[PDB]
């Protein structure tokens, strides 16, 4: 319970929490190009029914 | 003959199927989106 | 403070869990449906 | 005789389907990995 403790325990946080942002940059990317893909296989889909 | 017809019905079917899962997938998506959001302000805000 | 922080992420976190594991069977499913409907697009043209 | 040329088409965008499918489950499979490695980190602000 001292300001040593306290200043360890928030670099921790803020080293763990770069880590939070940089794997939600990441995985909302990956969701996004899915849904893109998704999007382009019922396209080629739409496709195949137009011919 | 008739099952080649109704062969394509149901991939037709089977598509729309798919077409669901994608919509619920985009449901899902943006919702995580904005649920992740909110607590990587939480943990910005711990900063400071 | 920093506690009290913690369990407001923590609140937040198990709703994240929560979305992601409802994602997680959905990505599951989406997969067999695809494979069905290809399944089925590889045989109508036999 | 267009059926030649719309036959070719059939195959290839077949196949389209067939190569969007596999891109979309790795690139699922990919975000699931990355949403439980996210998960972990947030399991160690629990610890402190």
């Amino acid at each position: 319970m001292t300001q040593q403790e306290i200043f360890d325990k928030q670099r921790r946080l803020q080293e763990l929490s770069e880590k939070v942002r940089t794997c939600h940059q990441e995985a909302s990317a990956l969701r996004k190009a899915a849904q893109e893909k998704e999007a382009e296989m019922l396209q080629v889909l739409e496709d195949i029914q137009t011919i």
